[PDB]
């Protein structure tokens, strides 16, 4: 035993499993938008040598030696990402050791606030992410619920938009310390500009997290969440299209009498949450900012707007209802109750077809219980080199799948009774084969970043 | 653009960085205990089109479709880790999910406790890790001393072992709710038996933090925490040799039942993490199938033979050991007998490729400058090295120890001694022998990975 063995030949069943998994991914249409394919280049970097070092620590002030190579790549990806963004070293930095976007904010609310001090973040429901805090009725669920003191914000429910006016009616009695201004379900661009004057007045940090649209900034396509907040935290994956990892953007040197974000941020960072970092995953990350920088991306992210839209008015054209009524960026909110239908029937019927897609609660929703809705997103796609024309088609399979659904939801009644329907009845199992094999013989003529076969 | 270039191709900046890296790690001599040369087969699964695929929830239980396939991976990752630790299913459960040790003890605490309640570890100078708590006189350094009350424990400085005894005494007054069985820097087997009475007394939860044994634990060549704990954390990576990554194991069934299971898993989602990272999830399932096999318990016996032989080895030379030797992976050099102290010792030895960290000793406070060095075996033990190669090693640990003592008796500060050493041409001549000498020796030797990255 050597430990160079191939995978293939030291564990098939493993290898095998790769193997099916890519396969899905090529055969599928992936609309889920935080999805994405990494570059061949990137997960050659995540599989290496890389694994095998601790540097605990900092470049230049490690707690053990050796690290003089892991320690350029870390200043690398550092100076790649300050790149990306257009900052200017001076006034920005940003520490790349974050293990995803969740330890990202998590160490924020830690390098920033005291226990139980108070965030506020667009409500779950209403499109926010589960890290901006969010607790329900009986219990408190994300982490950032238990250490801090969350109250969320909403939106406006006949507009679909953030209501700024009521953020700020709220946050002046609510006293936080941090807002965030950031979605994982959410059509429109955010008014950073107005997040930062309530956050002026009542005194808090403004958080930007780009998360789902950090490849749009990176690239230019849409306005950039530095030019008004204080911190920005956002996944490596996702519109990045990097290794999955995280990352913390902190403005330094002169306020108006220096800023102190940077020491607190890079000590919640290490020592207080995490171990070793993952240098595999920097130097991908790493490999994924370059690539970030180039025309090549500006066109892709260009593109993936382009496909939004697309999505969006094809969808509109087949007379679906969009929350927000339409797009300003990578996805879609397709509210399904307009159409007669939910999001948790829709996935599923979906789902059977290889068409891989979010639910998602809209304002108008009746049920509490049941999605009214779906997130639909371009990135994933837009790597396979589609375009507008290839959009309209994925649309039009997505009606099909819709309309089978409509007609299941009038011969069923329970949600349990839709499902068991798509499996049992013949004429549908049929339709959904047929609907399958036409949507996996499409997707399969596509190019797909990474390896050939794993 | 297609995203289907190689990384030599597209980004030679980086790609010459992973070259240089690769280069450093075959040269050398990597004694830090809680390294390991990741195989080839997990590092394929880990650079993978699974980093491509998001999984929030659990298998069966996702929050979106698309996951036929990483369901089975997650599960099957499951059934390899109780296997690997000869675990019944029906008995025991395990979270694959953690994205690495640390997330994995932060997990635990948010299942298990309220914000504020207590904690107790093993000190960070006395051998603990940074997640078991760890306050200074100034101030809360951990995450788990913030939202959690943490007060250490420590060693009896007269024996190096922990003081189980004042253990009981202090858990009695302090009340926690959690204790932690498990080190970083300790030479010896922990008496979980005993950790698990005081804990049984003062109505805690024993957490046996096993990431530097864990590898040991499988083969079956130490006593396994499993035995007395009702959680156990782990790395996936030191002695199991996977990729970087956490696991969580946690008592089910009967004693009426267990309530562990489904605290423990929403503490890792929805609470704390997002979306699992898929790659190392199969990456470690690799490890894990690894780790069940004759030839790891092999390796892991040679493992306890390496460090055997490194600590003899280092006693007929004259040395100190904190415990007086060791029966696990690693061992423990007090060098203040010797005339130097463990950051002399640590920067010259990391001049002429040999890595390891130093160590606070035993009575010694975290102010004084530490007097000892930790040193590894399970990292070179997987580049084949066998007891004789390891006795070389502390042949050229004591050239390098010998040295930092001249440069000591020529230099006064240790900002002094560390610029004598680069700028004095005969010491930098003398290292550059050493280096040469040491480098050609570890070159020989094979590495699990790949040949060039
Ligand atoms: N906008 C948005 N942000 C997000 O972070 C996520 C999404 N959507 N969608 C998918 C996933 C879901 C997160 C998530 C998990 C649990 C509960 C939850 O309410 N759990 C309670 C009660 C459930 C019930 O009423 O039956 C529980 O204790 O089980 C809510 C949301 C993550
Ligand atoms: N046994 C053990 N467990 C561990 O988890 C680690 C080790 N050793 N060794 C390396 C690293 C050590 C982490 C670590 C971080 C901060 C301070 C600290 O005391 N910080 C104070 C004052 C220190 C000083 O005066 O230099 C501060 O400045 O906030 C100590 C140790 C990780
Ligand atoms: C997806 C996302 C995150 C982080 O998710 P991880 O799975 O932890 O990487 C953070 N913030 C927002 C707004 C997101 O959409
Ligand atoms: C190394 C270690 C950890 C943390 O592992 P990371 O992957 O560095 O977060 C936790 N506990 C113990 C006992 C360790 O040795
Ligand atoms: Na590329």
């Amino acid at each position: 035993w050597t430990g160079q063995e191939s995978l293939s030949d030291s564990d098939p069943e493993m290898w095998e499993l790769l193997q099916r998994e890519k396969d899905r991914q090529c055969r599928g249409l992936e609309l889920i938008a935080s999805e994405n394919f990494c570059s061949r280049a990137a997960l050659e970097a995540l599989g290496s040598c890389l694994n095998n070092k601790y540097s605990e620590g900092y470049p230049g002030k490690r707690y053990y030696g050796g690290a003089e190579v892991v320690d350029e790549i870390e200043l690398l990806c550092q100076r790649r990402a300050l790149e990306a963004f257009d900052l200017d070293p001076a006034q920005w930095g940003v520490n790349v050791q974050p293990y995803s976007g969740s330890p990202a904010n998590l160490a924020v609310y830690t390098a920033l606030l005291q226990p139980h001090d108070r965030i506020m973040g667009l409500d779950l429901p209403d499109g926010g992410h589960l890290t901006h805090g969010y607790m329900s009725d009986v219990k408190r669920i994300s982490a950032t619920s238990i250490f801090f003191e969350s109250m969320p914000y909403k939106l406006n429910p006949k507009t679909g938009l953030i209501d700024y006016n009521q953020l700020a009616l709220t946050a002046r009695l609510f006293r936080p310390r941090l807002i965030i201004a950031g979605t994982s379900a959410y059509a429109r661009l955010i008014d950073y500009a107005r997040m930062r004057e309530v956050c002026d007045e009542v005194k808090a940090h403004l958080l930007a997290d780009m998360a789902h649209i950090s490849g749009l900034v990176a690239a230019k396509v849409i306005p950039s969440p530095f030019k008004h907040a204080d911190i920005v935290t956002t996944t490596t994956h996702k519109t990045l299209r990097g290794a999955r990892s995280g990352l913390i953007f902190y403005r330094k040197g002169v306020k108006a009498i220096p800023y102190t974000f940077e020491d607190r941020i890079n000590f919640a960072v290490f020592p207080s949450l995490q171990g070793g970092p993952h240098n595999h995953a920097i130097a991908a990350v790493a490999v994924a900012l370059k690539q970030a920088c180039t025309p090549m991306f500006r066109e892709y992210s260009l593109q993936v707007l382009k496909n939004a839209r697309a999505m969006a008015d094809a969808l509109l054209e087949r007379g679906y209802s969009l929350v927000s009524g339409g797009t300003d960026n990578h996805l879609v909110l397709v509210d399904l109750r307009p159409k007669g239908l939910d999001g948790a029937r829709a996935e599923r019927v979906l789902e059977l077809v290889s068409i891989t897609a979010n639910k998602n609660t809209c304002p108008g929703d009746r049920s509490a219980i049941t999605p009214g809705g779906l997130r639909l997103g371009a990135p994933a796609l837009t790597s396979r080199q589609f375009r507008e024309d290839d959009f309209r088609r994925v649309v039009d399979f997505i009606d099909e799948g819709v309309n089978i659904g409509l007609e299941v939801k009038s011969k069923t009644a329970k949600l349990q009774d839709f499902k068991s329907f798509l499996l049992k009845d013949s004429e549908t199992s049929q339709r959904l084969a047929n609907l399958r094999q036409r949507v996996e013989q499409f997707a399969r003529a596509f190019p797909m970043p990474g390896f050939d076969e794993h």
